[PDB]
């Protein structure tokens, strides 16, 4: 027996938590700016709700057959139908459980707008949220790729893709973000085996990218014009863009006739965020799912987004690591210390007074520690200030304040100490 | 052939927006306080390797071929593992996460804070109670007490009275029953439970029924019979010390020494305490035997902490907020951008994002040409303080009408000053 931490999971050390909290604020702060409610489902659901092989089921033991949440949407769907809710605007930040082999337990963090409203407003609302978040985390410049479901289905039918192949062929064009075409095309003649012309026909569309001007192209496009499905898709995006502009977000999104992710969740718009030298953020419209868990069969429309928080964490830690910025684990502002020996009792009386005042203070749990040890504790923890008590200082109504970085002491009258401590900090 | 239903696994409930709101209010009071005491924070995963937790009320996972795992039932065993794996002498941490117990809740938030390390006598344990009274005070539920005791005394006092060792555990089991029940009832339980001779029962009754502050310990040190037990003495001293530190902390008056308090007797080895509102609101104490035990070379890690019954506190706050008749908002949105006229959605969109860019928590109905009254009601239900009204003629004059949802009053306000003036009105 070896002391392990279940294959595919790692703890968050205090440094690591300290990073996630910096992250989650930015994220949450932003959600709350857009008026989302927040929910929480339990960690497991009945297995019966997640069936109708990469899921952790739980042993029998007599009760019901449960299994851990792999999703944050399937719980969101259950929540909505249990509580018979027409519409809702929620985010939910929680750990999710996939049994992959390439994390196995990892934070997913999504925000969704369930409900029935006019076309693209919430969809555009979503994109502005990602851009807010991706900007405020500061992690560099980003693009946001945008497709639409109806488009793919429509064009593939125009170039001439069978349905059997369709969904296995769009998954080919979906690795085009990381690969090249002369490769992609050949993994389309060995895989399923397109004809030389049909592959070309697809390529000649898919390799195009850019913004608003591209979408104005494909309508005026002769070939793309006389097909009902995809045209409707293009109209949606024409609208989506005007909305985006009023948001000032036009410049940060690009239309990619190539993006074909979540092909089995999405019904309209699709998008994936991209950082500039992966799946930092992704989402889109999926009107099919809510819908399913409801008894009667009444569709519930939804657009959303999730943020790959675990990829983000490690980009941030690293950015600070590079910056030689120390990442403090504790928030403590003052350490109450003393030079001489029999003074604990007075140090105790002082911390309590600081705490009572809302000052983030601390104490070394010894009688008679030595000042070098106490200053060391500080220069390590990142504590800015030390409050030294000493017999002479006390019979003076005075407490010495020494700054750990500057090493300068100032003696401060008892009362003022609180205002003076708070004044240095903020 | 099997009736499928939208259930949520037995002994588990979701958190609704309103319940999340409350829990957020509570967790802040808690955490804000740990942070004031300089605690670090850790996160274990939700499951461990079965064998870690074992060496029946434990959620196992299906084999499926990998390693055999089970859901954490406790926050301490993962604490133990975090220490051995990271080769750590000491730490001052808090950890607030859900736990899993197949009971007769099954998924309930636990929230404990711990001081692990090898320090002098009672300073951690004192700094622990001071944290309790800080939290229980801030949460603003009514007055409270923290009952205190020390394992070494129970061990001493029972042995002096003449309870067997076998009998030992059940007998405290019935004196811990004594908070809820009357001594006549307990006593009889002890002579219908095991069979403590009435005299052993009576002797216990004399001690167990007393309670007070320092002076009760000052007394139990003068007690002829107690003093001559090495164990009881060591403990009483530790309390006598714990108290002087508590006075310095000015918490003295909030805690009463209750010799009857016999909870947690496999975990705890020193101080034991439980808060009592005036429930299992908060509990804790010294358990030196448990962290170490997961170390290779047998090295003991002494430790004292507390956990706060966040589950019970959650309802006390909601109940208190309902009663106080104060509407609990589920969203922080400060402004709805709205209009009265028709062709206006587009200028409303310009405005919400302008407000977003300034960090204002703003909102807007997902509807082209909504009706003012519909908009306005949305704010009364939401709790939204303000409504920004766009109108063709206001917008040519560069003005926006600001209407205060509760006072119903309109001020037309220039575009630049709107953000700052909205901010002046909120905070």
């Amino acid at each position: 027996f070896v002391l392990k931490t279940p294959k595919g999971t790692r703890d968050y050390s205090p440094r690591q938590m300290a990073v996630r909290e910096k992250v989650f604020d930015v994220i949450i702060r932003c959600f709350k700016r857009h008026g989302a409610e927040v929910i929480d489902t339990p960690v497991f659901e009945l297995k019966e709700t997640l069936m109708g092989k990469l899921i952790y089921d739980l042993k029998d033991q007599g009760g019901e057959l449960l299994s851990l949440r792999y999703d944050l949407t399937v719980p969101f769907a259950r929540y909505l139908a249990m509580n018979k809710l027409t519409n809702i605007k929620r985010y939910h930040i929680a750990k999710v459980y996939r049994r992959d082999n390439p994390y196995r337990e990892f934070y997913q963090c999504d925000f969704d707008i369930a409900g029935n409203f006019d076309p693209m407003i919430p969809d555009a609302e979503c994109l502005k949220i990602m851009c807010e978040i991706l900007s405020s985390l500061q992690i560099g410049d980003f693009l946001v790729k945008v497709n639409d479901r109806r488009i793919l289905d429509g064009m593939f039918a125009i170039c001439g893709v069978s349905d059997s192949k369709f969904r296995t062929i769009c998954s080919s064009v979906d690795k085009l973000d990381k690969v090249s075409w002369e490769e992609v095309k050949n993994e389309m003649v060995g895989e399923k085996g397109l004809a030389p012309e049909v592959a070309d026909r697809i390529g000649d569309y898919v390799q195009q990218h850019g913004g608003v001007s591209l979408v104005e192209q494909l309508l005026q496009d002769p070939k793309l014009s006389q097909n009902k499905q995809a045209l409707e898709g293009l109209g949606d995006l024409k609208l989506l863009f005007e909305y985006l502009t009023l948001f000032g977000i036009d410049d940060k999104i690009s239309f990619d006739l190539s993006l074909a992710r979540g092909l089995d969740y999405y019904t309209g718009v699709i998008y994936e965020a991209v950082l500039l030298q992966g799946s930092v953020a992704a989402g889109g419209r999926y009107d099919g799912l809510v819908g399913m868990f409801d008894p009667k069969g009444r569709k519930v429309p939804c657009v959303g987004l999730s943020i790959g928080v675990e990829r983000i964490f490690s980009i941030v830690e690293q950015r600070l690591e590079a910056l030689e910025e120390k990442i403090r684990t504790t928030e403590t502002q003052v350490l109450v210390a003393s030079a001489q020996k029999k003074l604990l009792e007075e140090r105790l009386k002082l911390v309590s007074e600081l705490w009572d005042a809302g000052i983030k203070a601390e104490l070394l749990y010894k009688k008679n520690p030595k000042l070098l040890n106490q200053l060391q504790y500080c220069e390590e923890a990142g504590i800015p200030l030390v409050a030294i008590i000493g017999e002479q200082e006390l019979k003076d109504g005075v407490i010495k304040l020494r700054s750990v970085t500057s090493r300068e002491e100032v003696d401060v009258r008892r009362e003022d100490l609180v205002e003076e401590i708070k004044r240095r900090t903020g």
